[PDB]
């Protein structure tokens, strides 16, 4: 991981400009600093392909590059059915370049053209994969028990468990703070927390508890808005949370079941709150 040498591809600053955008939102460089993503962005290349071109397909062993998609779109297709479509920004082939398989399925541009930015294995591998099989198995075993992820396909709950980290919080830690910004939603793998908002008054006011595979934080990620309330943990909890810059690319199947619940009457004191 220390001696490894990236190439360098010539490119534009615009283009590396472009580039780290690209890697902002896509969780398979969620945990890299600045320096591994300016060499992350030297180590890519630009590439083109036109409707129905097979960008990949299913069974073939020659894997050595992944792509992120910066214009137009694929279809993802197993055993002649298409199964997923992949758009802008997200990752394809980055399967057999993880787990050294071959391709696990066919990639097949649907768009009249598809711009996209290609990754070697090895600058991957060293460079930009670290522990995610270790992450992705870990909190795969809690994810598929969560219960607003049910919505998540499996592979979507795969890769949201690229961009999640952990934390422990002792009784009494603030791990959401009423008025600041919302940056993480966070769900809970063990243990208790407490709402607490504040009346016209100010005072604080106790609004409501939560446990085990429930969610706090997203609330502010819906209506872009300050925090409305405290979450303290009531007892030893733990917890997985999600930055906002990965919110639609990993959540974007349950947004709408998040907007539901924040009109449940456990809710009445955020309804309120506008
Ligand atoms: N269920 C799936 N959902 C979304 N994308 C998939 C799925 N299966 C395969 N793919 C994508 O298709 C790619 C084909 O080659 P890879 O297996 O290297 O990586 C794969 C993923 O990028
Ligand atoms: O009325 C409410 N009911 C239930 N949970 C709430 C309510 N208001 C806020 N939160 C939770 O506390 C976080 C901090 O603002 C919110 O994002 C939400 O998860």
């Amino acid at each position: 991981a220390k001696s490894y040498v990236a190439p360098y591809f010539e490119k534009s600053e615009d283009e590396t400009a472009l580039i780290l955008k690209l890697l902002t939102y896509n969780v398979l460089f969620s945990f890299l600093d600045s320096r591994d993503l300016m060499t992350v962005a030297g180590a890519m290349w630009r590439v083109e392909f036109k409707q129905d071109d097979c960008i990949m397909e299913a069974g073939q062993t020659t894997c050595d590059k992944l792509y992120i998609i910066q214009d137009g779109k694929a279809d993802i297709i197993k055993e002649g059915q298409k199964v997923y479509l992949k758009v802008e920004g997200t990752a394809v082939g980055e399967l057999a370049l993880m787990y050294q398989t071959p391709r696990a399925a066919t990639v097949k541009v649907c768009t009249p053209e598809l711009i996209a930015w290609a990754l070697d294995r090895d600058t991957y591998r060293h460079l930009v994969m670290g522990s995610a099989i270790r992450r992705r198995e870990t909190y795969i075993q809690f994810l598929t028990n969560i219960p607003f992820l049910s919505g998540l396909d499996n592979y979507e709950k795969l890769q949201l468990a690229d961009a999640l980290s952990s934390d422990e919080f002792e009784p009494g830690d603030y791990i959401i703070r009423y008025g600041e910004e919302g940056e993480w939603l966070y769900i809970i793998l063990e243990g208790s927390v407490d709402v607490v908002g504040r009346d016209d008054d100010g005072n604080e006011k106790h609004v409501w508890e939560f446990g085990k595979g429930d969610h706090v934080g997203e609330l502010e990620f819906l209506n872009n808005h300050a925090n409305v309330a405290d979450v303290v943990a009531k007892t030893h909890v733990v917890t997985a949370k999600l930055n906002r810059r990965h919110f639609e690319m990993c959540l974007g199947p349950v947004i709408d079941v998040l907007k539901r619940t924040s009109q449940q009457p456990n809710y009445e004191y955020y309804q309120s709150k506008l």
